[PDB]
């Protein structure tokens, strides 16, 4: 677990973040092939975050799922954070959803139940997420999902609202029912083609989030109207648990994935 920026050749940007780049690189003695997230310490320090980022990787280092990016270890230099990180080689669900503009309901119904497996694993580890969005969901070899970032993930303003949950908006006490959230929201955006609170305005975003204003397009079938229904709730007691969604008929009738 000891590393250093010798230890690795760089190659192509794979994209460019808030505090530093992520780059392909290639470990020189084994010629295994990964991502490597440069971080700025001066972005860092001067955002109060240093601390967070130290837990989040301790958290993030003893997780091992087929759909979460794995975090094989880390490092710093003078001025840097060092993240080594798995590769994946197709790329972000986002660049994925604005070349096609829109999901069927096969490939929708599949990502949701790769989510929804993960999310169980780590609710069994008391794990959770504050939001999931499509620039942090990657895709491997196969084409198979993996999440890729936490956000504060447990063991004025910066944000966009599109993707919390009424309960953590309004200030109120939060368990892991914020995820069953984030897996409706997701479930319209993966359709429409944009998420079902989307707004000009962040004071207006707020207002959508907090009275639960959503409406649908003709081309939404009944039975994804209802697990969507059924998904975002004012009310965290109502929202379903996670082998319900997984046993939704309509879920059924179109996933590739057993549960
Ligand atoms: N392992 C990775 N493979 C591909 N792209 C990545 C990887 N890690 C981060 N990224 C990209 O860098 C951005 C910053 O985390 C992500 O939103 C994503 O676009």
């Amino acid at each position: 677990r000891q590393w250093a920026l010798e230890d690795f050749e760089i190659g192509r940007p794979l994209g460019k973040g808030k505090f530093g780049n992520v780059y392909l690189a290639r470990e020189k003695q084994s010629k295994f092939i990964l991502a490597l997230k440069v971080l700025f310490k001066a972005q860092l320090e001067k955002a109060g975050v240093e601390h967070q980022l130290r837990r989040e990787v301790e958290i993030q280092s003893h997780l091992r799922h087929p759909n979460i990016l794995r975090l094989y270890g880390y490092f710093h230099d003078a001025t840097r954070v060092y993240l080594i990180l798995e590769y994946a080689p197709l790329g972000t669900v986002y660049r994925e959803l604005q070349k096609l503009s829109k999901f069927d309901e096969q490939r929708t119904a599949t990502y949701i139940t790769e989510l929804a497996n993960a999310l169980s694993y780590c609710h069994s580890k008391r794990v959770i997420r504050r939001d999931i969005k499509p620039e942090n969901l990657l895709l491997g070899s196969a084409g198979e999902l993996k999440i890729a970032d936490f956000g504060w993930s447990v063991h004025t303003l910066c944000g966009t609202l599109d993707y919390l949950p009424p309960e953590m908006i309004e200030g109120r006490m939060h368990d892991e029912k914020v995820d069953l959230w984030s897996l409706g929201v997701l479930c319209y955006e993966f359709l429409v083609g944009k998420p079902p609170f989307e707004a000009n305005t962040y004071q207006e975003t707020y207002k959508r989030i907090s009275r639960v204003e959503f409406t649908f397009p003709d081309f939404v079938t009944e039975g994804a109207r209802d697990l969507i229904s059924r998904l975002l709730k004012h009310n965290p007691s109502q929202r379903p648990m996670l082998r319900e969604v997984l046993e939704h008929p309509w879920i059924t009738a179109n996933s590739s994935k057993p549960s």
